[PDB]
């Protein structure tokens, strides 16, 4: 039997602000479609009582069950809805039905930065400082709670209503290599113990990323640009990159100490929130 | 300027077996469609003269490079179209107009063995052994041949008009981890040089697969099944792992060798080749 009930909240919250009343769908008006995912249909959501407009994410068991994530899902109830931050996509609780699971989310209106990006080209070295800001922030409260897998690529970081930072959980059912196989975990079994290590290799990488996302606020692409797959590793593992003209000594200094080989010299996030190009530009 | 001119065969070949004659889309009639994959649409094709069935991949220019993988897709071209091997799957040549590319392959009648496996729920130890047999055969063929990436999961591996293997290379694109980005590349850019580093750990991996493969061959599922990715990646680099109880011993002892945590343990391909249990039950 597969359970339903997550260690996560499924409590009624009064938003405007011993067995408990608990959600239900006849909680919510819906509105419009906010997008489909992989395995989630989200949707423009009303709470009756409050009127506070949120996001409803509906997905299907019967789908989860086949495809073998219904595990990790829970997985991901659980941690993400723990997680309290101004700058991580707050996940307020769930409920399921018969063939249902439903996920009450926040609600975040202005898109997300990998759009804003593409918009924009390039952002000014203020709203960039003022994203690691946040980032580096949220990336703290992050390791206090030992969460397992971090992703701040731009297009995994949705924007609030005021242009704040909101690090969503996209992709969370495909972390596995793709493949047209019903179960999606299975394509891990073929990486052999020395390829999964470097999946385990995970503290400093967020500062490894910290840099390559300052790179590409600043520059409007990634650093590591190569035409194939073999190529892409060796300029990586080699940290082999470059800055157009216009990109600031400030900025350049940050990224490329982000960027080391070593994570052992890679700076910490104090001192990323330090830093004296981060401070001058940065509005928080 | 995007190059279409790969190093690779594009002169009409005489199937009944100085510049010459180049392919051209009317040298083909033109069948179903066999499948559609996230860049190639693939038909059943004929050459006119000969009568010889194939299958014909379109590609489109303008989609390829949208999603900046025209260069993956020639050093593809370039590399499978110089594989000459019965077990892997042939490409015999390509060409090219304003808006499409044109891959002439080897026409696989019987579907994938991930499908095959499906319909089977697992397979005896003569099949399995015969499989084995052919795919550490192509194996010892390609390291002569210095590939790049290798793939023998089930559902990379079609099967000819006898019943034969016949390695693909289905995902070429999407070895980079999902993203809804354009182009399929930049999320290489955030994954540090340790774990990148996994990815180019890359020699007797393949001895790892063919006892992942083994295994899942004669059980119908993958060894290292979890809830979770965490769970899973320890399953897998701590090689923890049952057989059922039917399970023979020979085949016991192949995968057993062959799933060893040190990759200097693993056995070589001409190893599998003798192996008892292989000679055995190959009837090949
Ligand atoms: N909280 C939210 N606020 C606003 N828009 C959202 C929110 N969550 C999702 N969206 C939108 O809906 C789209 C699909 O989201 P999502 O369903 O999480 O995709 P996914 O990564 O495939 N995860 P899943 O569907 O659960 O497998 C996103 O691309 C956003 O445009
Ligand atoms: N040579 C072939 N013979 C028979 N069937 C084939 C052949 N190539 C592809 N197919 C079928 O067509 C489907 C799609 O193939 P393909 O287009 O290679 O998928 P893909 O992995 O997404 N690669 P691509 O479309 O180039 O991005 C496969 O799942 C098969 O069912
Ligand atoms: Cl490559
Ligand atoms: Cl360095
Ligand atoms: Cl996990
Ligand atoms: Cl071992």
């Amino acid at each position: 039997h597969m359970s339903y009930s997550y260690d996560a909240p499924s409590d009624f919250i009064n938003f405007s602000s011993s067995k408990k009343r608990q959600w239900a769908l006849e909680d919510f008006e819906i509105g419009r479609p906010l997008g489909k995912g992989k395995f989630g249909n989200v949707y423009l959501a009303r709470e009756k009582q409050s009127k506070f407009i949120l996001a409803l994410k509906v997905l299907f068991k019967a789908q989860l069950e086949k495809a073998g994530v219904e595990h990790q899902l829970r997985r991901e109830v659980e941690i993400q809805s723990h997680l309290r931050h101004p700058n991580i996509l707050r996940l307020y609780g769930y409920f399921h039905d018969a063939t249902r699971v439903y996920l009450i989310l926040e609600y975040a209106p202005l898109g997300t930065v990998y759009r804003e990006l593409q918009k924009l080209s390039k952002f000014d070295e203020q709203r960039t400082a003022t994203y690691i800001t946040e980032l580096a922030n949220a990336l703290s409260y992050c390791h206090s709670k030992r969460v397992i897998h971090r992703d701040i690529k731009p297009e995994n970081l949705l924007l609030g209503s005021a242009g704040e930072l909101k690090i969503a959980d996209f992709g969370w059912s495909v972390h596995a290599p793709s493949s047209r196989r019903t179960t999606l975990c299975g394509t891990l079994d073929y990486l052999p113990p020395e390829m999964i290590e470097g999946r385990m290799h995970d503290e400093k990488v967020d500062l490894w990323s910290l840099g390559v996302l300052c790179y590409e606020f600043l520059v409007g692409k990634p650093p590591f640009e190569a035409n194939t797959y073999q190529e892409t590793y060796k300029r990586i593992s080699r940290v082999e990159f470059t800055f157009p003209d216009f990109v600031t000594e400030g900025a350049r200094d940050l990224i490329s100490r982000l960027l080391k080989h070593n994570p052992s010299q890679r700076p910490m996030l104090r001192e990323v929130l330090e830093h004296p190009w981060i401070t001058a530009n940065s509005s928080k």
